[PDB]
């Protein structure tokens, strides 16, 4: 699924997406730079905390800033956070499974759905206004593995920095209340869709893989038969862990197995 979020300030932000504790787990954030836009301002692999910070704040490597400050305060909105959640049997499977094929599968999903919404990508020119189609994005996405209920899930923060290059220039992204016609607005629209999108994505790796899969819930949402979920439904990270294993281990499930018996499966 694909939640959606405005980002709070360009400092918290910085250090909320690239906190350690957020990635204990899988033990590595995995960020990287993605979108049209990223590319023309030169930013490719992995994603520099103050490069990012600075980006939330409007102001780009580029030299263009588009920072407002009015007493202390900057009132250039940072941008939006656009999270794809894995479904739980994979994130189990994968940090608690050791299989991180599936790691990677959820990543190029997640690369994949996010290219469509880069489509989508606007900005607003009054000539009335109106929304003018952009088709490039700067983007920084994170890998986390908790829930809000700190319980295993793996999880891409696509945060969507507030700015998109037309006729050479950097400008905010298109908010359009009224027509709905804004960026913002029409991802909104597609929420479902998106999500849907990452979702089967994943979905035709992890069934290449020899995995099987089952729908669950509507919209297509599924999990792999078979695996524990329900043992995951319902302060240290390293304590942490260790309680995700030991609650594993009581399932009973053979996690091993179920893997030899996908990949005897699959090919
Ligand atoms: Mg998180």
């Amino acid at each position: 699924m694909m939640s959606i979020a405005q980002v709070r300030s360009a400092g918290s932000a910085g250090n909320f997406y690239t906190d350690k504790d957020n990635y204990y787990v899988l033990g590595s954030m995995g960020e990287r730079w993605a979108g049209r836009g990223a590319e023309q301002l030169g930013l490719q692999g992995s994603v520099d905390k103050d490069v990012f910070t600075r980006l939330l704040e409007g102001r780009l490597p580029d030299g263009a800033d588009l920072s407002r400050m009015q007493d202390g305060s900057n009132r250039h909105r940072p941008g939006y956070d656009l999270t794809f959640s894995a479904p739980k049997s994979v994130s189990m499977m994968a940090m608690l499974g050791g299989d991180k094929r599936l790691i990677d599968a959820h990543n190029q999903a997640v690369d994949f759905a996010v290219r469509q919404v880069e489509a989508l990508a606007s900005t607003r020119v009054m000539t009335q206004s109106e929304t003018v189609l952009t088709g490039n994005l700067v983007m920084a996405l994170f890998n986390h593995d908790t829930s809000r209920d700190q319980e295993p899930q793996l999880h891409t923060h696509a945060v969507v920095a507030n700015v998109t290059q037309h006729n050479g220039e950097w400008k905010t992204l298109s908010s359009d209340k009224v027509g709905k016609t804004g960026f913002i607005e029409n991802v909104y629209a597609n929420q479902i869709a998106f999500g849907r999108l990452y979702r089967e994505k994943l979905k035709e790796q992890v069934e290449a893989l020899g995995y099987e899969t089952e729908v669950v819930g509507k919209h297509g949402m599924w999990e792999m038969p078979g695996v524990p979920v329900e043992a995951f439904s319902g302060v240290d990270p390293e304590i942490k862990m260790a309680e995700w294993m030991q609650t594993l281990k009581e399932t009973g499930f053979d996690i091993r197995a179920y893997r030899d018996a996908a990949d005897q499966r699959a090919d």
